[PDB]
């Protein structure tokens, strides 16, 4: 609706206990706090960050993720009503900044990859569930609904956020540009999966996925990622082939403006921290007079979408 | 909501003093002070078990169950405010351990399946009435309704109750899944009627039951029944070829883990006592891995279900 | 509708050329040949059984399953138009047997775990989709929507076809049972994995699966399976411990009744053939005098169902 | 349909005689010697090559460049009956190679960015039309409809084109994909112009969008350009300013495979020339298995494109 | 189709001899010979010439035309296989000119407004008859047809032909638009009928229509006119009210190019003879960067022509 | 329907203060209860008024308009939910006068040139978007579809509304005459572009479309226009070549009968002011009389208009 305002983002490469809620929501506040200290009016966080991202249903057989993981990741999940998330929006509320944390939502015995939208108020603004998880990842998450996929008009902007691969899914853009986000929250995982042999899941390859959703919605895309360290391997790794299919590193946190370009100097691919980044609202007018997916460069009478927001429940009372 | 506790519950293979409601509560009290001497902290009993459940329905003629039974079965039935229902609230609460009696609840001049929950604390957790009897004990019972399907939150797990034929609804089964239960009590009688002829009655149909619920609902089932002893020929059989209909046994109480693997061994068709066994409902996140039926299998865009959990009464003052 | 028909029907428990259609292909029509030499007017084929069921995706990795077998399955799962189902159609019009295959449909890039269901004249009546896939299955496979869920017609009775943990869903069990099927074909993969650690896949839950199947709705299973052979183990696990995941036999093709007991010899679970029963539809209104999950034993007042057959399109057009 | 082919395919990065039909279809027809030569099934061109990229309308304003450049270059656009259109035709039987070039073609009095697709038979496979210039080139030319919008079945591939930012067209991306696109070609103007100022013309804008479309789609793109070779700047510019806006090089003329590898080295952006790989379509369901944006990775239960193909006209008659 | 050529047109503003045929062939092969000798491409005449207009109609009451004009200008119309029309067709073939010739064509008792179209080798290109007449023509004239709707591909020139109000209608200029027009003969009666009551009428209102005839569809407008000189009073008018309905002069020809400037300087309404103009077609391509309504600034989805073509006859034989 | 009424309506010749919504709404409000006190039924304002006609696109080249106009431009326009636009229904509701407005809306990101047709109860009649901008304002401005062409049942007439060199569409002409149109409000920018060069942008030029469409569909046409002023040169020229491109007045604001006799007298080209008249609808009813495009003078055998009127939108729901 306007595009006038200006602020500052801060965008989060770091990598969690591993498969320990309670030692992970301590490091985000940390991060939290830190980047409020920054002047920050949004801090984004990775996908799935609070247990973190697991890793073992691709280094090996489902049998073995299950005997050795399945049940500590389950264990590990956060239920919406769990002191944890109360944790995350005190620290929100406390240091006055807008968090978009990834975590692995818990629902009676399903998982679902959930980002909870929380507002500088302490306020649960949404906590939106990936609509379709990736390859193998379908066996341990659950799906969304159409409600999942939204844009909230947080005060500073109006913000959406979307899971890793749902950035190949140009259905689920055009619905997110047809709201009219001007920031938008990408978060990954440690993308270093299968480095050599499938480049689909190389760093590169989701660089453009969330440079071109900059550029092709004309918003601010703030991409936060995991990293793949060595505490990693001593977790998940059990041999040397192990290691190999989970590299080194894989973190490529981001701040895209509306033209592509990075707004902050990327960190390493195995380093971890924050980076940060002013938007200024007024870059996307200027973008926008080239293109524009949802209106002037559109044409309904050819190409539509038909986009269903209804909030399905396997039980409706 | 939680799948971390470890306890240990009993299941109940006993038979009744034939529509004796005094010696029954007896007998009910001895198993439950029993059970909690070897530790257990629920102790499931067998459908309908403090009369007993009415035979005379299926080895005779209507008129024949009228005018020798109906009386006196009638007589023996349990009104919720009766000294009976007292007594076993206090021995649940004096052995400290929780009970899950099925009755033949009386309610004016009608009569119910009910199923009592009561808990370590001596107090009436809930009394659900079945709500479909099966085809010809619908002349001697009532219905329930949507309020007597409900998963309780017990302090060692989330509790459910069913009885005979009731694992067979696939809605009922389905309402009770959509709540979360992790440890049912699955009440039967004595399933010797009609042996050779109908096969739906044995044992052996009435197992994949209790079987598939566990595997289905991903939930600890505590299987009791009732066994059709000699004492219960004496009873309702009045010449061979009632004897040939009532059988003789009948009795499969089992617990039956997530993954439908039986937790205790046995007794037999004919023999009486209590099963033990150990759960652990960390078991059951590694069932739900495979299967959540409300959860990841879930597709409410296509199938959903109507649960009108609201109490009905003839009289709404 | 009508309950008098009596006929033949035949479950095949056969092992599949490996990932090859055309060598598969003329195996299912030498399987159709013999049982319409018996007289058998359906012959049902175990779930994706022309490819063969990808046993990869549960022995090791994915990137193992992606570099060794995702090319060559996919290459020999058959199109829709292909020569191979039009040969399956030829055999099923020459032989005047009514076939239910399950293939391994693709289309575009996507497969699918499609049943033909193809009548005696030749003509496809249904190729209905596996409405979900199970764990690791959905990274091979995608879903179907609520036109898969439906109940046909045939001459000879009306036929369903639902294959694997589809037979854990209450909910799709359900619509079945409200479209009135009386002939169902539950197609199975061989279910040897996981065997000493995963009850939960044991052929001894999947049958209770099967049997509970019908004795909820009171239809005829034509149960028929895959078998994990020596040539299995020669073409998917190259490892001692492989080998063990990926367990010996698992077929377990049954012919069950209304009343739940089988109506055919068991094979062995390594033994490869094909069954034979007679089929008396008079038997279904004998197990509905005592249950009908949605006619006289059902609450419409309490619990209903929500069944949506549109048959989505990603493009509408 | 099928991925099993394999053949060589050329990007050219080339030079037009700026504004001259004649000598740049010359220049056409020894480019597509060239690549037949070398034995490339398929040979693609820039946008609007054979009279060239209007790019004084990028450098000065209207009435400069209608004043200086528009009759010029309407003169020099291609009728599909003029001779010239017939040579390309002929070179393309001739040297038995599929040719997807841009023209400017002409419709009595109105210009549009067409593509024309010659099979290697020397047929007009098809004429399509850009769906909607951008930004000031709508002022030059007019729109295409749906029926421009198409994957055309040619004996190697099927191949479907786009050109210039149709590819940020994001509604217009999924209707390729749901036909089934496996080759792409990508023609591009030389992207120099306002290279300080506007960053979203640069060329390392345009390489996400081409790369972005191999990786959504799981398709090859061929993706050619032209250059703003110093030539160029004789034409077009003026004075120092106006050759600033129109900067030099900006070809980037790439081979990228489903994966988003590039298979061919890149030229120089100031460098001419063509450039080659080897297209094997197995590489395409390798990158089916993690996604497929209209296949098993799509919910079309709440994301769905309405596609109007009709082929809309000023006069029906 | 082509916007080269360049040519030299004659626009005739002459009277007619009135209701005498061969007077007036006469006379406009003397005007023939006039333009031909200054080197004219195109010679174009007024509306319903060679007859001359029919103001009886206007000046009283139709029994007062019928009486004393009728059977004269009914016998004064010429037939198409006249000697008049031979003659016409003659000197155009003698003096290498294009001759656009409005006359009263006679088809058994009915009169047409024909326009007669003849090129440069002498031969009749069309018979177009105006389509309605206007509003009191009716009476004296016969509807046209759907084929006289046409552009005729002239050595010179795509040309076309309306009569008179046959420029207001909307749709029938849109059907010469999408026909690709570049030069137009516009033949007008003296518009001098009422002139001080209905200012419709007035030469003022029909000089916008002709111009804007040009800048609608981009092309020169020829036009052509009759006057009403003194003669024209001793003729039709025999009251001072009736000399005052028709006035004096109402000669308007002139040629306007595709922007809307004349490219003649016009004579005088009352005076008599030629406009020569040099047509430059280029000055089209120039006028349709701005506007074309059939091509770039067209919108077929939502606005298109119906356009029946067809030759209706009274008897189809 | 009715051709009676008798009211007075103003047409506004004024300036907007450029680019600024905030003064140029009150410069509205004041020329709003001007002419209201002097008794005009209706007031229309020129077209994109609010915030002013971008010219900087035809001055400079696309660069310098993004880099110093753009946001400028995008900031100022109207959204329709905003304070501006409440503040000319109030308005129009306060001095109880209709007003046909042009401004720009900005809809998300892109803007549209719109005419706010406001009742004298100060309700939103219409907000109809120009279906398709001229030349470069194509590079600014999107696309309204079918719906956009109505005419409103005004209570003083049937009122429409279309901007600049849409009276230059021969075809949308048609559909506002098929709708009964007898009040026209065309709104115009300061018409004096290129002057020198392109006669089509001359006010000259614009006088005959807005003449010929009263005279063509016999209708009252309210014309009101922008002037190009000094003050608008110290806005977008910066030397004396710019100043040239878009020189000194432009404005030719007119009321036009249905026989396009102007009603008031012509202000200057670069005068400044309102000009009112007094509208007697059976004027029309004695056009009607000689021409009628869509009734009796009309032709549908042979020409007839497609119309799709319905309301595309880029997102169906
Ligand atoms: C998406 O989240 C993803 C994760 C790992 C590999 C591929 C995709
Ligand atoms: C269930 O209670 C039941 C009892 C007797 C026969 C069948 C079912
Ligand atoms: C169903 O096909 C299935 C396969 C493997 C394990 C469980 C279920
Ligand atoms: C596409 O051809 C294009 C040209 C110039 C700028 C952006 C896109
Ligand atoms: C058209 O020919 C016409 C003639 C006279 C008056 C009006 C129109
Ligand atoms: C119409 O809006 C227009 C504007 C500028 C030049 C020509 C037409």
């Amino acid at each position: 609706v306007e595009y006038t305002n200006t602020f500052k983002v801060a965008a989060v490469q770091a990598q969690p206990v591993w498969f320990d809620a309670a030692k992970t929501v301590d490091k985000t506040v940390s991060n939290i706090a830190e980047a409020a200290r920054n002047g920050c009016e949004l801090v984004a966080f990775p996908e799935v960050f609070i247990p973190g991202y697991p890793y073992h249903i691709w280094v090996d057989s489902p049998l073995a993720g299950m005997a050795k993981f399945a049940v500590r990741y389950h264990e590990n999940s956060l239920t919406m009503d769990s002191p944890h998330v109360q944790r995350l929006l005190d620290a929100a509320r406390d240091h006055n900044i807008a968090v978009v944390v990834g975590i692995s939502e818990r629902d009676g015995g399903s998982l679902y990859m959930t980002q909870l939208i929380i507002d500088a108020d302490g306020q649960l603004v949404a906590r939106r569930r990936k609509l379709k998880p990736t390859h193998v990842e379908r066996s341990v998450y659950g799906e969304g609904n159409g409600s999942d996929i939204s844009v909230y008009d947080m005060p500073f902007a109006r913000l959406g956020a979307l899971n890793c691969w749902e950035h190949f899914q140009t259905l689920t853009k055009y619905a997110m540009y047809s709201m009219h986000e001007q920031v938008h929250v990408a978060s990954w995982p440690g993308m270093s999966l299968y480095q050599p042999e499938v480049p689909a899941f190389g760093v590169d390859a989701q660089l453009t996925a969330t440079r071109m959703y900059a550029l092709e919605g004309q918003t601010f895309v703030v991409c936060t990622t995991q990293v793949v360290t060595p505490e990693a391997h001593e977790f998940f790794c059990e041999n040397e082939e192990q290691r190999k299919l989970i590299g080194r590193g894989g973190g490529f946190a981001r701040i895209i403006g509306p033209d592509g370009r990075d707004l902050a100097t990327p960190l390493a691919e195995d380093e971890e921290g924050i980076l940060y980044a002013d938007i200024d609202l007024s870059a996307i007018t200027l973008a926008k007079q080239a293109a524009d997916p949802v209106g002037h460069y559109s044409r309904p009478d050819v190409l539509s979408l038909n986009f269903n927001q209804r909030r399905t429940t396997p039980v409706n009372t």
